[PDB]
């Protein structure tokens, strides 16, 4: 922010010749009405006029005309430089060549019908390159300033000599000069974009600053991106808006010479680039013109990387020269390249985010007539993916639809098209839809199926959750979870789908592993098991290891094994261990040890309760009719597990449904009711039913709690 | 006037016998436009460096009968993988084959198919 920038405002009665700027920054200046001043914009682009006030402009606007706002190559907002510009000449000798389609037609002398009244007495200053418009005639006709004697800046005085004979500019010239690129055009890298600039132009602009501190610039920069994100827009860019020369080097320019045609192609760059400084050297897809040393299949190839290399090497940086890459792989660069004092310091150029992408967009489409209805925003959130590429395929996409939607009424056999046409043709949001359609960017178990245990289950929670309910009371409080926890008793308490329930109510994978499968009958391919199922717990942390028939694997090193992992697994804190036994006598007691497996829940056969719930369970599973009496079912599966009262319920559940079957297919046949189950159907599936777990089980689990009251004194 | 530029370079790919050259004859019997043919071998020449002169030669005679169309048959005859090449001048013809392709928008008027 300085007095000098000044925000781009209309212009009111200012001509191509003066402009108007308020009285308080007129005297902040130290500037005077009438005098001639230098303008700065975008671009490199530099305008002199005369310089006068205005009572109703805004103190950080300036007035300028349309065609002063093209001259400097911006637009209303836009922020240009205001200097004073001494010792401007008058003019001897300036040259004026007009623009083609704005003469085409016109056969008159354009010297006495345009120029000399509107440069009569008027003492217009004007730069080489200028573009200023003059009514009259049949048609407004432009003019381009291509000399001026003295040059750049003087005065048309009115001995000044004009003449305007020789080739008038083409549009397609003017057009290309004037869309261009700058550095507004890229977006969605603002903050590379500041990067690049801050290390370039500063050795640029202040090469003593560096003399100084005394620390060297940065010799070389690097680009590295996904193909399409725009280093090659960058580097134009770049090479617009820097004062130094700028010197551009493609790969594949380089690559396509004669072998030692491109050895003095380089040469040259370099040459140019130390004479003519400060400047900058770009070369384009490094990774094509460097190929990796170690593997090259041309010799060529190898001698044009160390040829670059010694010419990087030889830079003495008086001259200040930066040079610069870009590259789709920054790998394929060879690591020589990559080297400190060679392309020391690499940018990375990621895939545009969701308001960068906007911004892309922006630009993009602001060239393409568009209409109202269609929303810029939608379309970004809806380009995940997509880099800048892809956005201008996506936009030609969507201007194709807008054709083909256009193409009924029109024809392709004629010559010309039509005006109502191209006229009545804009592109819609649906037309970005169907791009956006075309275009490609670049456990189940629960508490309730087990009836019971409700305190074992919380007490599964008081194991599982309570170090993410509460860490910092962990954290406070001295704690390390158990990890391991025994379940003793018959296989009828349904066990294996409480380690589900729990492994659900934290959404963590669950991890089951038999007894036998543990073994290989291979020396140490049973212990490595192990090993292998403790690596994949600690990875697929969080997670519960369950063991069935943890007793069946325990001459056997295994169980050793086991011990040692689950000492080994406390470093993570998210890994929980769960344990089956068949008969609670055979398990070793090292296995059983606080640290391994230190609580201890007994598995109790279910409640006739338990079994009721149980029932209700499998009446939301299975459609039941109130017939049959639960009561009486729990009763009856006194020495049946839940296991066997679920089958028992499956059972009866088969003998209704053929029941139902069988009853709505005579129906059906006579043509050409019942799935809840009958009390029936539950006495057949009672009587079919085999005890699970006699009473001398229950006598060794007791025996085994038995072998499982304090006061503190005083 | 809707601000799209044209696109500059067409692939046609598919398994042999889809009817990707009779496309091209299609076109070459039934457009206004220009129409020149390239087969990727037919760039091979004996003197030093004048295979990459032929592709330019063919790309400036597209040139100065603009607008012009140019078929590229056998694409991958003469556009192999830089990386898993192992002579020079086919390198040297790939990467003029891409300068040119680049150029192609410095062109303004000349699109190039390839089969
Ligand atoms: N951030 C951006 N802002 C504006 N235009 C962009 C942006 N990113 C990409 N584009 C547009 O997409 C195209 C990018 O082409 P360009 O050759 O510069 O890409 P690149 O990623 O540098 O290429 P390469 O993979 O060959 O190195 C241009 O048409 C450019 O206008
Ligand atoms: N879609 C089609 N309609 C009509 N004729 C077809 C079609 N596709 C192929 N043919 C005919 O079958 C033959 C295919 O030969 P052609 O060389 O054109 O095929 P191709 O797939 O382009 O060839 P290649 O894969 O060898 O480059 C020709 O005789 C052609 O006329
Ligand atoms: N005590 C029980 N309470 C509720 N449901 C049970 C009980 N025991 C078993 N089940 C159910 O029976 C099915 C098989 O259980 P099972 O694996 O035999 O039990 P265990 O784990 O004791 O061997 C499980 O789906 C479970 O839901
Ligand atoms: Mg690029
Ligand atoms: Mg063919």
């Amino acid at each position: 922010n300085r007095p000098n920038r000044l925000i781009v405002d209309e212009a009111i009665n200012e001509d191509n010749s003066v402009v108007s700027l308020s009285q308080p920054k007129m005297d902040e200046l130290q500037l005077f009405r009438g005098d001639t001043v230098l303008l700065k914009g975008k671009k490199r682009r530099e305008a002199v006029c005369i310089v006068l006030s205005d009572d109703t402009c805004s103190d950080e606007k300036i007035r300028m005309n349309r065609v002063v706002r093209n001259n400097l190559r911006v637009r209303l907002g836009d922020v240009i430089s205001i200097q004073p510009c001494p010792d401007v000449k008058y003019g001897k000798r300036i040259h004026v060549l007009p623009i083609d389609d704005t003469v085409e037609g016109i056969t008159g002398n354009l010297f006495e019908v345009y120029l000399k009244p509107y440069f009569l007495e008027a003492y217009r200053p004007i730069r080489k390159g200028d573009i200023f418009l003059v009514r009259g005639g049949m048609r407004a006709v432009e003019f381009k300033v291509v000399e001026t004697d003295p040059s750049p800046y003087c005065i048309v005085a009115p001995d000044t000599v004009i003449h305007c004979e020789g080739e008038p500019i083409k549009r397609e010239d003017e057009e290309e000069s004037l869309n261009e690129v700058g550095y507004d055009d890229i977006g969605g890298c603002r903050k590379q974009l500041a990067q690049i600039k801050e290390m370039v132009e500063l050795p640029l602009r202040h090469p003593a600053l560096f003399k100084e501190i005394g620390v060297k610039p940065p010799r070389g920069i690097l680009l590295y991106g996904p193909p399409g994100t725009g280093k090659t827009l960058i580097a134009r860019a770049v090479a617009n808006e820097t004062g130094a020369f700028f010197f551009l080097i493609n790969g594949p320019e380089i690559m396509s010479k004669l072998a030692g045609e491109s050895e003095s192609n380089l040469r040259k760059a370099f040459e140019e680039a130390e004479k003519n400084a400060p400047a900058i050297i770009f070369i384009d897809e490094l990774d094509a013109i460097a190929p990796k040393r170690e593997k090259t299949h041309g010799e060529v190839e190898r001698r044009i990387v160390s040829q670059l290399l010694t010419l990087m090497d030889g830079l003495k940086q008086r001259a200040h020269v930066i040079v610069m890459a870009a590259t789709n792989r920054p790998n394929s660069i060879d690591p020589a390249l990559r080297r400190f004092g060679r392309f020391d310091r690499e940018v990375d150029i990621g895939i545009p985010d969701a308001t960068g992408r906007l911004e892309i967009l922006q630009i993009h489409t602001k060239n393409m007539k568009l209409a109202d209805d269609v929303d810029l925003e939608q379309v970004a959130n809806e380009t995940h993916g997509h880099v800048g590429a892809d956005l201008a395929a996506l936009c030609s996409e969507a201007a194709l639809q807008a054709i083909r939607k256009k193409m009924d009424l029109i024809d392709l056999e004629d010559e010309t098209i039509d005006a109502e046409v191209m006229n009545s043709l804009a592109v819609t949001m649906d037309d970005f839809r169907w791009a956006l359609s075309q275009s490609n960017p670049s456990p189940q178990v629960t508490w309730e199926d087990i009836g019971g245990l409700e305190d074992v289950k919380r007490e599964l929670q008081e194991l599982v959750q309570y170090p993410v309910e509460h860490p910092d009371k962990f954290l406070k409080f001295g704690m390390t979870p158990s990890k391991g926890v025994l379940f003793y008793g018959p296989p009828g308490c349904g066990k294996t789908l409480l380690a589900k329930a729990i492994a659900n109510e934290c959404q963590a994978n669950f991890i089951s592993i038999k007894g036998p499968e543990l073994l290989t009958m291979w020396f140490g391919e049973s212990e490595a098991n192990v090993r292998e199922i403790f690596d994949k717990a600690r990875q697929a942390a969080p997670c519960v290891l369950f063991f069935d028939q943890l007793d069946s694997i325990a001459a056997d090193r295994v169980i050793n094994q086991i011990l040692t992992e689950m000492d080994g697994m406390s470093t993570k804190k998210n890994v929980f261990i769960i344990g089956a036994t068949n008969r609670p006598d055979i398990i070793d007691p090292a296995i059983l040890r606080p640290g391994r497996l230190d609580q201890l829940i007994y598995i109790p056969l279910p409640d006739e309760k338990s079994r009721v719930a149980i029932l209700k369970a499998n009446l939301r599973k299975s459609p039941v009719a109130k017939d049959v009496d639960l009561e009486f079912l729990a009763k009856m599966t006194n020495g049946f597990s839940g296991a066997d009262l679920t089958e028992i319920c499956q059972r009866a559940c088969k003998l209704a449904i053929r029941e139902s079957i069988e009853s709505e297919i005579r129906r059906e046949r006579e043509r050409q009711p019942v799935p809840e189950i009958r009390r029936d159907h539950f006495e057949e599936a009672m009587r079919f039913a085999r005890r699970s777990v006699s009473d001398n089980d229950i006598r060794k689990y007791e025996m085994f709690a038995q072998t499982l009251s304090f006061r503190f004194p005083s």
